């Protein structure tokens, strides 16, 4: 009665938040996030092997894959040699998924689980978890939280991880399609005969101005410094679920390669892992230095360029974050300093 | 409620991106261009109303080509950057911009000619072309000038191999990953083809799969035209195919014309796949699942666009057809978001 008080007064949070994740996951019944996913040549390969490296340890093993999507992650365990394979998947693409196992001949091996990961019900704990879970940044969409709900839950005591840590990355950058698009108000004399040179002004508080996190691919030459590592993630860590409520990130400090206009700072990531006794730990990348991914790189834009030279220093601080509105959609307050420049703030959320 | 579908319109014109991208589309502005300066001898001293001018562009070609006073009418925030663009070009007094939709505008004089780019997707998204009729009946001079003067519609039937290769993927996935995924081609047509969206993608002149059908003349002299877009703008075409192919439903485009001046040849600016690509692309309605198509199948039926109920800036396509001898069938879409 205080009990039931107490459940009544839960119930309205507990409510909105089942809606949010039921939109969340919606996002998933569709083909074409899952052909872009499998069209990544990058992830899907660093799974398979990342998968297949660790044979000997899932030889007669089981496995829970959390968000199995089509299942593609789910057979490549059933191929690698595992008894078992609990394929979860809360959004309507569990449907498919349980056509492709049929198809492949698997529906003994791998069961596909429909609902939240959180409320499953598996038969036993589990040899080793499986999971695709990173968003833009690593951590747009908070799905590690349910990866690491999972492991506390059912992953037995010293069993596998896959991948089994993540590295964040930050570097001062500058996009090139960004700068022909605020120089295009220049171009239009030679091309029209019109001076529209004076937009260049509006051009950049539209597409510098805003307070969005943008989603672009880079390459090598775009970076104007070191990438600095800002943050390491060990999925085992105890209570991690905690730091990540809290906001990971971290300060940064580095020194330009040499003149360049300066837009703002790209974020990446890595995740890794670990080998069995054959050919050591293999790393996902999405470094601009890398083959590209569909991750690309999230790109977070100063109000407007300013021009580094060789040696200018660059240093801040960076911490991602669930937005407060909503929770999966992430924020990134950046603490940055440029030169002789003073120190400034930018508070960034996803692009939707 | 409708003050509120006026706030996003004009929002999305007042930011740069679609102003970069309708003056990056080379065919459309040099189209306005030519179009412009070769009816100099209808706009040299003449006065000009711009319906809708963005960043002041088509204003300046038209004060360019000799007019003496243009009226740049402009109803996003955009104006803003259209006046100061205007000053800069040393343009202050041959162009005047003014705030505000051409529909409650006050100008100080009736006008000589009219300039607008009004089209959207399908000719007809955004519902613009309302607001060029209602600038025309209220301040354009009896026998004035309109830029462009008229507008058709196209449909033919299309295989979209692009679409094709999406279909196809799942097939490949073998070959790649050693899982075979071809079961999951039922799915990807249902979510690419099966829903009721107006897709704006752009088609190669290999994916027409029969002769393109005009399906409307809009002539923007007509009094009277203004009543009929509300009825709907379309009817019945009929055509027969190429060859052997997939066919995924039909592409729709237009094609505006600009009286020749003088020099007398009347310049079209086409959105057909069979010329270079504009930023309009081209406005697809795909069938539910692909239908397979021979040399000599006919494709019949009947097309209508028209404003949405609910949001009467969307367009809506009430499509009938018969591919062959299968049945008639009905499909009805409504523009992407
Ligand atoms: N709490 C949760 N429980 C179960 N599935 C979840 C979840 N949160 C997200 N997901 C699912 O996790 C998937 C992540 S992406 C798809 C990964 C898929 N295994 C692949 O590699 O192709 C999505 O399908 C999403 O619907
Ligand atoms: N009823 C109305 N009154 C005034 N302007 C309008 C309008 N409806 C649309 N517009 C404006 O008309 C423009 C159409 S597109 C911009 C065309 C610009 N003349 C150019 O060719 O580059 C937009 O700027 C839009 O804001
Ligand atoms: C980011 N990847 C990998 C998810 N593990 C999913 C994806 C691929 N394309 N688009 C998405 C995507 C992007 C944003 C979402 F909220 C959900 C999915
Ligand atoms: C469709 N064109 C030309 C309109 N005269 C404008 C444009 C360019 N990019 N995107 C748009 C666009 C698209 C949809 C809209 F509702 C408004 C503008």
């Amino acid at each position: 009665s205080i009990a039931a008080e107490r459940e009544a007064a839960l119930e309205r949070p507990r409510r909105t938040k089942r809606e949010r994740d039921q939109l969340y996951y919606e996002c998933y019944s569709d083909v074409s996030v899952h052909e872009e996913m499998i069209a990544d040549r990058v992830r899907t390969d660093a799974y398979r092997l990342g998968i297949l490296r660790n044979w000997a340890a899932l030889r007669g093993k089981t496995v829970l894959d959390v968000g199995a999507g089509t299942g593609i992650l789910s057979i490549f365990c059933a191929q690698a040699g595992a008894r078992r394979v609990y394929a979860v998947e809360a959004s309507a693409i569990w449907q498919q998924a349980r056509e492709v196992v049929r198809f492949n001949g698997l529906e003994d091996r791998v069961h596909v689980l429909p609902g939240p990961v959180e409320t499953v019900e598996l038969p036993e704990q589990v040899d080793a978890i499986v999971s695709e879970w990173m968003g833009y940044g690593l951590l747009h969409e908070s799905m590690l939280s349910s990866v690491l709900h999972a492991r506390t839950k059912w992953l037995k005591e010293g069993g596998l991880l896959l991948p089994a840590s993540a590295e964040l990355f930050i570097a001062p950058i500058s996009d090139q399609m960004l700068e022909w698009r605020l120089g295009f108000w220049s171009q239009v004399k030679q091309h029209y005969g019109v001076d529209m040179s004076c937009l260049e002004g509006f051009a950049t508080r539209c597409l510098m101005g805003h307070s969005e996190i943008v989603v672009q691919g880079l390459s090598g030459e775009d970076v104007l410094a070191r990438p600095q590592r800002f943050a390491q993630l060990e999925l085992s860590r105890a209570g991690l679920e905690q730091e990540l409520e809290a906001g990971v990130g971290g300060r940064f400090r580095c020194s330009c390669y040499g003149s360049a206009p300066m837009h703002g700072f790209a974020i990446w990531f890595q995740v890794t892992f670990p080998g069995g006794e054959s050919e050591k730990p293999l790393v996902l990348s999405t470094s601009p230095f890398h083959p590209a991914t569909h991750w690309k790189q999230a790109l977070l834009y100063l109000n407007e360029p300013v021009q580094v030279e060789q040696d200018t220093d660059v240093s801040g601080e960076i911490t991602l974050l669930p937005s407060r509105d909503n929770p999966r959609r992430l924020r990134v307050l950046l603490r940055y300093k440029v030169g002789d420049q003073e120190e400034k703030t930018k508070d960034f959320a996803m692009e939707d």
